């Protein structure tokens, strides 16, 4: 059993369920590099001049890790700059590829260092303050192998409904029927395509969670159907935290029965968010969790069919303890007449008291009746959320897939939904972070996942946007989302509407593509996406490309990044077919012989291209999922192949049956 992967154990570490495979303790010595346990623990590795590092799923900065330092601490940190070495997600699997090659998975719920050549370019070193934890080696001829390995272990991907592969649209501010009928009238009257209209906070009644707020939505049920019958799926925020409030039933039951977590005294933890004051419920506490989740039939009851989960960290504003110690520095501040106490002291304090180390010391989760602090397994919250929901949908509705993805996650709630890569912003460069996170996180079991299309902070333009969707394309979750009191970013706010039409129509051509390439690579445990390097081990020059991507076993895309260009330059590691979706409708296609060349793209084209010896099929334009025709559709790319089509009902769970694939011959 298991022959590849090896599980080395230090001290006492908490089960984090990461793994579905039992691997039981190797006696042996550690494998690889060095370890020490003087400071804790540190794993130290000397790398080749060649090794390319690949993983650690939602990081900053490129596909090979060499260069920087990571750690994983789960932080909402809505800058997401080069300099940043934490965000949302705490993805502990690497592997080093080159002359020698394996894979690591640091099974670690707290802050973990990786030091990936930014102290000496030559050295990894992997360290945390506590030896307690598992670390699994995997063993393997080559880092696909690897991951495909890891993958097995980890258990079978998260699959959404087909309505998912739409395009989705949202804006922190859309509150009232008015606001979301002008959204559904801004797309469907001017025939772009749409699936879904997410609904952020303001849709609740005063931020309290499993709650709609009665003045704007007096009989919900009524204005969901609304929406279902235009093919709009309303998807809805939840909150990790649950306003304190006398007589709001979440709250009530979760004081009543222990469900939150609590202080050292037993009093139940205050922490600032939306809402103001709120409690956490305890998301390692198996009962706690069966609670939470239940919850979530308040709204399946009322026909919505997806949900997003937000500031799972999980995020604190502040907590009572530390807006006292802010309001007590404020004072002697203000009475300061010595010029003592500084502004810029003033201001560190402020920002000290916002996701503060300190609170995340100050609350504990109750797991098999022991009290542990919440920043030993801080790491694990946002997972253990969705966990939740994803465990209550089961027994909600056994046979139906939701839409499910969160903010926070931890290797492990791959099982449950997918992520969305957080608060980016109206930035060129944060194109390239989204195309350059996919690869890492499929290696990490998250598929489903994907970026905030326009750019969700800062003021976009006509042009990020476009380009923004052009790669959304290709990306499982297609959504555009946009911070409060940013420039409205939905596509109908430009002019010349009919080049967002085009893109988006390209997105719906290849739905089918698209949808029936992630149910096959879910159902086998493999890659959506995958680095040029998996696909071409031999090649010098593709293993080091991280501005295109492969998706599935047909094609390669490569999208356009850079402001006012016309195209860009591609690598071909063989010959390939050069596609763009045209705003006309067309198709246009030039075969291109391996190597290097420059690709004419504008605005308003899509580009993709297609390996020698494949071919995909793309459908007519359609303006929502279920109208899409897969009956005859056309085949692209070369004489001679085939592909096979995975296409079922998208809405249950019967993805074992020969009818759900069919072989399509060019
Ligand atoms: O992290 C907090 C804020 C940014 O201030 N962003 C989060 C909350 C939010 O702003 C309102 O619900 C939402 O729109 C974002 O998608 C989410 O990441
Ligand atoms: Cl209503
Ligand atoms: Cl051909
Ligand atoms: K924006």
């Amino acid at each position: 059993s298991n022959a590849m992967i090896r599980k080395y154990r230090y001290g006492a570490p908490f089960d984090t369920e990461a793994l579905t495979e039992k691997i039981e303790t190797a006696e042996e010595a550690f494998p690889y590099g060095e370890i020490s346990q003087k400071e804790g623990f540190a794993f130290t590795y000397i790398m080749d001049e060649d090794d390319i590092v690949y993983g650690l799923g939602e990081s900053n900065r490129g596909i090979n890790k060499r260069g920087y330092c990571y750690i994983s601490n789960c932080t909402d940190d809505p800058i997401h700059t080069e300099d940043k070495r934490s965000l949302y997600g705490a993805h502990n699997f690497i592997i080093v590829s080159g002359k020698t090659t394996f894979g690591l998975f640091f099974d670690y719920p707290s802050k973990l260092t990786f030091d990936i050549g930014y102290t000496r370019m030559d050295t990894l070193k992997v360290s945390c303050e506590n030896a307690d934890l598992d670390i699994y080696v995997i063993e393997g001829e080559n880092a696909y192998d690897i991951v495909k390995q890891f993958r097995r272990v980890i258990g079978r991907s998260y699959i959404p409904p087909k309505f998912a592969f739409g395009f989705g649209q949202s804006r922190w501010g859309y509150t009232t029927k008015e606001d979301f009928r002008a959204v559904a009238k801004g797309y469907r009257e001017n025939h772009i395509p749409i699936d879904m209209i997410y609904m952020d906070i303001d849709y609740m009644q005063d931020f309290k969670d499993f709650t709609v707020n009665e003045k704007n939505f007096p009989d919900f049920p009524e204005f969901v159907k609304e929406m279902k019958d235009q093919e709009l799926r309303l998807i809805p925020i939840i909150d990790a935290g649950v306003k304190v409030e006398k007589g709001y039933e979440v709250y009530e039951e979760g004081v009543k029965n222990n469900y939150f977590c609590k202080r050292e005294d037993g009093s139940d933890f205050v922490a600032a968010v939306w809402p103001g004051d709120t409690h956490f419920p305890d998301m390692l506490n198996p009962e706690a969790r069966k609670w939470f989740g239940d919850k979530y039939r308040f709204l399946i009851d009322q026909g919505i069919e997806g949900f997003w989960n937000d500031m799972n960290e999980p995020a604190i504003f502040y907590s009572s303890e530390g807006l006292a110690e802010a309001k007590e520095f404020a004072g002697e501040f203000a009475k300061d007449t010595e010029g003592k106490i500084h502004p810029w002291a003033m201001q560190a304090k402020m920002k000290d008291i916002v996701n503060s180390p300190e609170d995340y010391k100050r609350f504990y989760h109750n797991v098999n009746g022991k009290k542990i602090r919440h920043d030993k397994v801080h790491n694990l919250f946002g997972y253990n959320m969705t966990r939740a929901a994803g465990e209550a949908f089961e027994r909600i509705d056994p046979e139906k897939r939701f839409l499910m993805f969160s903010r926070s996650s931890y290797i492990g709630m791959h099982r449950y939904g997918g992520i969305w890569m957080g608060d980016n912003k109206s930035w060129w460069s944060h194109i390239l972070l989204n195309l350059k996170m996919l690869p890492s996180l499929n290696m990490c079991g998250f598929m489903y996942t994907g970026a905030d299309l326009g750019g969700f902070g800062d003021d976009t333009t006509r042009d990020l946007l476009l380009r923004f969707l052009a790669l959304g394309v290709f990306t499982p979750l297609m959504r555009d989302h946009a911070a409060e009191g940013t420039r409205e970013q939905e596509c109908y706010q430009f002019e010349n509407i009919e080049d967002f039409r085009s893109v988006i129509n390209a997105r719906y051509r290849l739905v089918p593509y698209l949808y029936s390439e992630y149910m096959k690579a879910a159902l086998n445990d493999d890659m959506y996406f995958k680095p040029l390097g998996f696909v071409y081990p031999d090649d010098k020059m593709a293993i080091r490309v991280e501005d295109q991507l492969m998706l599935g076993n047909e094609i390669m895309i490569a999208p356009v990044y850079e402001q006012n260009a016309r195209g860009r330059y591609v690598y071909l590691p063989e010959e390939m077919k050069f596609i763009k979706f045209m705003p006309d409708g067309s198709i246009s296609e030039e075969v291109l012989e391996k190597g290097v060349h420059y690709v004419d793209v504008a605005l308003n084209e899509v580009p993709l291209f297609i390996r020698s010896g494949k071919c995909i099929p793309v459908a007519e334009a359609a303006e929502c999922v279920k109208d899409i025709d897969t009956e005859n559709m056309q085949l692209i790319g070369y004489e001679g192949s085939s592909y096979t089509l995975y296409e079922d009902d998208g809405i249950h769970k019967d993805y074992d049956k020969k009818e759900n694939y069919r072989v399509l011959t060019k």
